[PDB]
């Protein structure tokens, strides 16, 4: 058996623009995501967030299922442009009215919420005016977090400023594979340095606004392994694709060393002039996990992947469970956070609804049941992990791959809106109420 301590957090995750459809519902000014998937050729088979899960308006059916499953918190994310149509001024009630029964349904049902105040819906106004690539961003989100703080922090009480600032940086300003579809290394890193200038702008709001809560941030990490002996490309993967990126400035006052050497060129001239205020004190890191990379040095960045012959989920990505024991190994060992969540893991499989109604996920199953078993063993080695969430609740729209890749613990079936609980979504349940596995 492999019992988690007592109130250890179990819960699920998803993100606003990949669920709940109706994007340009009830006064919502448009987001980056939707320009960008309605612009032909950025989305597989020319899938938008136009309808998705339509959890817009099956939200009280889908907590019910969070409940019925035992789950004991809710990661979920707010749509700015619900809230701030226009990014900055007006405050649109009824966007804050969805939310508003969102989270009192969740108390009301013993389920923690954890807000993500940004998971990557830009309000399209702001990006007319630059979006992450502009300083004065820091304003406009510090702005639109004190209205979230103002009207929830008296319920919420876990915040997270950001998601996966790396990929809101890198994939979507310098691959341009994601919103707002961008290939300039300059202005990628600019948006790196703003995205933390915008980050402590908020949590220092969050001090002066919700005296009684937490925040944190996520990061996106993978295990990288060298390929050989030789190890400096791990290294730079490391801190240029981990929670260093960030987690140096925050806790330590500047990018790490492999970063600046890369890429210093392409940061503001006097970005230290920032860097105290990034330093601004948080709550806790959050760090999703899905997959390990082997990583040989490459005379682009000067590194490039190598294949292996591992079980690959239907993204291809490897399937390397100790790959979230090490992290949390790793992120204990270099800023000793004071608390640490799980805030994403999880796998996309081709899911099948078998002749008996059920879907048969052994292979998710699987994938879920070792990597909460080495986040048991980091927790037994002293990592000050708190809790673990589920990517996802539902199968959703998965950015770039559209509706083609399900990450659901939940089935959906997308011409009915459907939802069929899977094998892993049962299997989890049992995980919750046990507080642990076997
Ligand atoms: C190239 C395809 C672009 C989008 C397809 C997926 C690639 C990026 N996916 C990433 S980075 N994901 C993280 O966890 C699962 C998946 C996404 O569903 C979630 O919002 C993220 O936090
Ligand atoms: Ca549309």
């Amino acid at each position: 058996v492999k019992k988690f301590p007592e109130g250890f957090l179990w819960g699920v995750a998803t993100a606003s623009y990949q669920i709940e459809g109706s994007p340009l519902a009830d006064g919502a000014g448009m987001s980056i995501w939707h320009t960008f998937s309605h612009t032909p050729g950025n989305v597989k088979n020319g899938d938008t967030g136009d309808v998705a899960c339509d959890h817009y308006n099956r939200w009280k059916e889908d907590i019910e299922i969070i409940e019925k499953l035992g789950v004991k918190a809710y990661r979920f994310s707010i749509s700015w442009p619900r809230i701030l149509p226009e990014g900055t001024g007006r405050v649109n009630q009824k966007g804050l009215d969805f939310y508003n029964r969102i989270i009192d349904t969740l108390l009301e049902k013993g389920i923690t919420p954890f807000v993500t105040i940004y998971h990557w819906d830009l309000p399209f106004a702001l990006q007319l005016k630059g979006g992450w690539a502009n300083r004065e961003i820091a304003d406009w989100f510090a702005e639109y977090s004190r209205v979230l703080f103002e009207n929830f922090g008296d319920r919420v009480k876990n915040w997270i400023t950001l998601n996966e600032p790396w990929v809101v940086a890198i994939v979507g300003h310098l691959y341009g594979v994601h919103a707002p579809g961008m290939r300039d290394i300059y202005v990628a890193f600019r948006a790196v340095h703003n995205l933390l200038r915008a980050h402590a702008r908020a949590v220092k709001v969050f001090r002066e606004t919700v005296k009684d809560g937490k925040i944190g941030i996520v990061f996106n990490n993978g295990y990288f392994e060298p390929a050989s002996e030789k190890i400096r490309a791990v290294r730079f993967m490391h801190q240029f694709n981990n929670y260093p990126l960030f987690l140096n400035p925050i806790y330590r006052g500047d990018y790490p060393e492999l970063v600046l050497e890369f890429a210093r060129e392409y940061l503001p001239e006097n970005y230290k002039d920032d860097m105290s205020e990034i330093q601004e004190k948080i709550d806790f890191v959050g760090l999703n996990y899905y997959s390990g990379h082997l990583v040989k040095f490459d005379p682009p960045a000067k590194v490039s992947f190598v294949e292996r012959d591992l079980p690959k989920t239907a993204m291809g990505w490897e399937i390397v469970p100790e790959g979230i024991y090490w992290i949390l190994k790793k992120v204990k060992e270099e800023y000793n956070p004071p608390e640490v969540y799980i805030t994403e893991n999880g796998a996309a499989f081709d899911d099948v609804v078998s002749e008996d109604g059920r879907v048969h996920d052994q292979n998710r199953i699987d994938y879920l049941k070792a990597h909460i078993g080495q986040a048991w063993k980091a927790i037994q080695e002293g990592v000050p992990l708190k809790g673990y969430f589920v990517w996802s609740l539902l199968d959703n729209f998965e950015w770039a791959e559209g509706y083609s890749k399900r990450f659901g613990i939940v089935y959906v079936d997308y011409s009915t809106q459907k939802r069929i609980v899977k094998d892993s979504g049962y299997w989890y349940s049992n995980v919750v109420k046990n507080n642990g596995l076997e």
